[PDB]
């Protein structure tokens, strides 16, 4: 559904988003530059987590994004991360932490702020503590981290999984509030 976008952003959470603040929202591209498309490279990576786990878990979660990066998705199809001290790995915030992602990113020059909202495969999840070395599972009964296993502010991807089990759906651009 194409409102869940601005669902997330504007009435979402306790901070709201306004449309000024709203440069743009975007699609991202259907394939990589290796042609394959990546909605159905991500549904297959979804029914095989299903099958070995039971369940895909899959969650919306926001990616915090500088303008290279959002750029390498844009125009190539191609994830790049930015460097949240849960962890060697890529850090999301939960779908309803826009305005988290928001002040745990960047704010650059023009005043405006970039991330991408992307549904992952959590697959099943862990406890990483802060400032933890980790980086990957723990063993092979897990997939992915959480700080909070019942009030989670921080979504875990270890590197072996970016590229499988993240799928960038939106680029946001926003701008930095009044």
């Amino acid at each position: 559904v194409d409102s869940a976008v601005r669902k997330l952003l504007l009435e979402g959470a306790g901070q709201p988003f306004s449309e000024e603040n709203i440069i743009g929202i975007y699609r991202t591209p259907l394939v990589d530059q290796q042609g394959r498309a990546r909605f159905n490279l991500f549904q297959k990576e979804l029914e095989a987590t299903k099958m070995h786990r039971g369940n895909a878990n899959v969650r919306y979660a926001w990616l915090p994004c500088s303008k290279d990066t959002m750029e390498e998705m844009m125009m190539r199809g191609v994830l790049e991360v930015t460097k949240p001290v849960y962890g060697i790995g890529t850090h999301l915030a939960p779908a309803n932490c826009a305005q988290t992602c928001a002040s745990y990113s960047d704010i650059d020059e023009n005043g405006i702020m970039r991330m991408m909202l992307c549904r992952v495969i959590m697959g099943n999840v862990e406890v990483v503590l802060p400032g933890s070395k980790q980086f990957q599972p723990t063993n092979e009964r897990f997939d992915s981290g959480v700080d909070d296993l019942q009030k989670p502010k921080h979504y875990i991807i270890w590197d072996a999984n970016v590229h499988r089990h993240i799928y960038a759906e939106y680029a946001v651009v926003i701008k930095a509030p009044s």
